[PDB]
């Protein structure tokens, strides 16, 4: 009913993640009007039917559902999070950057999925070029 739904409450983002049994849930967690999240929000939705196999994406504005707050600590740049099998995914870079190229956010949410569903609970996807 839209490319990435909002997810407008505590219970709707539990029904989400609760829902999925096969795929990655991506969840962008910010301020719509964020800068940050504008940028995120394009790469993300540019990229929506790329995953749609394995991952499904949804966005949450952290001022109107803020009982997730601690688990990035209402960060403040837009952050995505990851879950997969109702289990939060962490990821070590060595994602609350807007990125430019929608290939590297598909090279995320890929690694997060391929990771997550042989059981890992951290995934790494070493952007530490130099």
């Amino acid at each position: 009913s839209y490319m990435l739904p909002h997810l407008h409450n505590g219970w709707q983002v539990d029904q989400a993640i609760l829902s999925e049994e096969d795929r990655v849930v991506v969840i962008r967690f910010g301020h719509d009007w964020d800068p940050t999240c504008m940028k995120m929000d394009e790469v993300l939705y540019s990229i929506a039917e790329k995953v749609k196999n394995f991952a499904v994406i949804y966005l949450v504005d952290i001022t109107e559902v803020p009982d997730f707050n601690k688990m990035y600590e209402l960060y403040d740049p837009c952050t995505v999070m990851f879950f997969f099998r109702n289990k939060h995914i962490m990821i070590d870079l060595g994602i609350n950057w807007a990125m430019e190229d929608k290939q590297e956010m598909v090279d995320i949410i890929e690694t997060v999925y391929r990771g997550a569903r042989k059981g890992r609970g951290l995934v790494v996807s070493p952007k530490d070029y130099s």
